[PDB]
């Protein structure tokens, strides 16, 4: 392929469709898990061969991961950029919480990202080159009030990036976190009840920024980190929370 | 309830736990022990303290064994004043030649058993509206740590979650706080890392910043600082104590 | 109406590639001291330049007055804003002085407060700006070395997330990013990686086995600048191959 | 014979309470312009000590060299030392000024360099010591009201991390601990908490829900500094009820 391949874990959600268009835009050929007929038939209309992966969104395995980063050896003979996002919020006391709780968030938040990098490090280490942005949390950076077992296992997933990054970093391979909250999408607005719009206005006070983040300017940052123009920095955590973290 | 403060010592059997007891007997605590030895328990007995063994449940392997450690204490003394413990072994190998299972095995170790000890000693505390709470975590989870990723990574969790329970339970008056070492002189830190050889040894105090190893004495002399009630308006905070590694 | 960018100096460093992605992104530009050959680069790339002679050394509150009142001038009005400041000082710190700790806080950490100073209230005003401080990844760490140099530029990254906070509901983001082991010709002056020994072990010890280049380090910066992501303030990035 | 403690300041804050700790814990002790009263406590307490006169504000390096030097003098050798210094200021940044920026660095950089530049080289010679350096907790996050206090008070913190890597192989440790929210007059003052309402609010910033007091604040710092505990250096502990 003349083009640098990206592959999106997941299209389904979150900023995943925000992210292959951005990619799209920067002249990358795509590995999407799960995207829908119309994302692919827009991403084609900007010029990029499309290669949808199914099943696999979820990286619950070791093989699902593998799976993905191997759809872009096959389709295409390389994989310059990998990028993921896991995980749900669980909210709660800690005093009123579970060890059952605290073992299924370290799965969503923790074993997918692990399973990710287990599966395109090595791939990207043999070509000397390669971009990896594992999307974490801003709940990992600080207490978190009303998520503590939460914020514990997305602090596990930053330092595993950290670790990585450390581990690889003579490679050339780039690996870096960034982490989100107050995000404008379906899942935190019902969870936090911002679907109301009262409610909503209740959850911008919180942010220091005083509105919630888009998909869009989101998808964009991450660029700094996928699409190839800035390959000097490894290791990092940038929070992305509108003055939260 | 008894007049002089407790403390709860998770597991005497190795690393810090025999000398975090001899500290707090030294300051005028009663105590409850996980799997003393008979020899400890004198020696503790000669300094004028009052020992409850806890036994087989210094794993903190399920919320149960937990609970068992917190319950000894309220039943000898009817207050809990201290509570400290440790957890986990050193996994080391490069990411790319780990496993899912290892990552699963070193959770459990690191963050499940402090998750179960703070869940059962911090209703007890707080019910009390005061009391110290010192989880030592490690000093490889506050950088990357060369040849143990997985390791560093849970230890990153544990120590987030301490700060977690910290910030929550802060406005009742206890204190939840953590430490965590790296370059100890204790067995099972010279097994791994090839310590025990000389050479090796030499080599490994070469790299440390102070250039030696720490004793399990003077690191327990400074957990006190979280533990023995002089000092009470800190929480939420992580210390390493490795020579400067961290 | 164009956006507008001020890039405090494009004498050295990342400021003339700063002016290039500002440019490539369809801005104006306010610029510190300008060659007539960038000048001309950015003209031909279809943007306007509002040149400023003599304060980018950002030394007094007049100074970065004088950059911030030639946006308003030209423009009537200011979106973007990037500076970078100060030298760097080695030598054990048992040998150090505290004249050489004063020349530093003035180098690091008062010439990003002259910038924020000048630069924040104009933004604050129309309820929407970028501000990028370049303080450095010695900021970040202890860097064996340069004690001195790394304790101001601590003080530089605290006052950028102290007014980031200050600011945050006005919609103005205020960041930070930092470099080390950078290809350019000061950095090797203080290294002393001018000799290629030096530089190989310079390489060394940097995780990325190389040195950075203004080029993909301007890119980098173009996150936090050039509009299209606005939804964070007060973070630090470090930009030093993994050293930070 | 008995090791020797030198506490730079007892007028105010945590100095008397240091210096009572000390005297408990066996030392002799070279103490900031002790009142007679404290002098006489301390005396019955067991300890010996020397007073410096003048000197406690360590407004030069000459200062910081009368204190170190008043303690080889008196007793041939300076196995803990502690300092602490600097004034609240506080106001919007845009608010603020250069010459506030300037003031604020004096009290909260200068001074500790000025410490650590004497101290340090009496110490590494020993190839023994303890150091602890008293900053801020305000210069371990932005902080609302006081953004110039927090950037100074960071780049302190730095500065001990700096130091502290640099002499670490001599066996010397260097830390660093930081209040806020302290039950002293000054801050009283300054926070207006001597009425109870405004005390109330000001406990309320406080995850702890109260504030600290000298005492418990002083057992605290003889960890870094007793000599019971000497493999750790390089540590910034908070010292604000959770606050930091």
């Amino acid at each position: 392929s003349n083009r640098p391949v990206a592959l999106v874990s997941d299209t389904r959600y979150y900023v995943g469709p925000d992210l292959a268009r951005r990619f799209a835009e920067k002249g990358f050929d795509l590995v999407l898990g799960d995207p829908s007929p119309n994302l692919v038939s827009e991403l084609e209309s900007m010029g990029a061969r499309i290669v949808p992966v199914t099943g696999h969104s979820d990286l619950s395995s070791p093989e699902s991961a593998q799976a993905q980063a191997d759809a872009a050896l096959s389709a295409f003979g390389r994989l310059d950029s990998a990028v993921m996002f896991s995980g749900q919020i669980v909210t709660g006391r800690f005093v009123n919480s579970t060890i059952d709780q605290l073992r299924q968030v370290f799965v969503g938040c923790v074993e997918a990202p692990y399973n990710f990098m287990r599966a395109v490090v090595p791939v990207m280490t043999e070509r000397e080159a390669g971009q990896i942005l594992i999307i974490t949390s801003a709940s990992g950076a600080r207490p978190t009030p009303g998520a503590p077992l939460y914020s514990s296992v997305r602090a596990a997933a930053t330092m595993l990036v950290k670790n990585v990054a450390d581990e690889v970093a003579r490679t050339g391979v780039q690996v870096n976190a960034v982490g989100t909250n107050f995000m404008d999408f379906p899942a935190f607005l019902k969870a936090s009840g911002a679907n109301d719009p009262e409610v909503r206005a209740k959850i911008e006070s919180q942010v220091p920024m005083r509105r919630l983040g888009t998909m869009e300017e989101f998808s964009a940052f991450c660029m700094a980190f996928l699409d190839g123009s800035s390959r000097f920095t490894t290791g990092q955590f940038v929070a992305y929370a509108g003055g939260w973290a």
